[PDB]
């Protein structure tokens, strides 16, 4: 698994496509990647990808 970028894993979540999301614990262990590092934070606020997916929620779950 070569990239995995923050710009896509925000759009999985949000669209709440949990297949999407293959790949990403590949990518992470491969790189040895946490999902809470600036890479995967607007940097601004420090958003994760874990609150994006509780704001974006399909009537009551994600």
């Amino acid at each position: 698994l070569n990239r995995f970028d923050r710009d896509r894993l925000f759009n999985v979540v949000a669209r709440g496509n949990p297949e999407d999301l293959a790949g990403l614990l590949e990518y992470l262990r491969r790189t040895s990647k946490y999902l809470t590092d600036s890479e995967y934070t607007e940097g601004s606020t420090g958003k994760t990808c874990l609150m994006k997916a509780v704001l974006n929620l399909q009537d009551g779950v994600n």
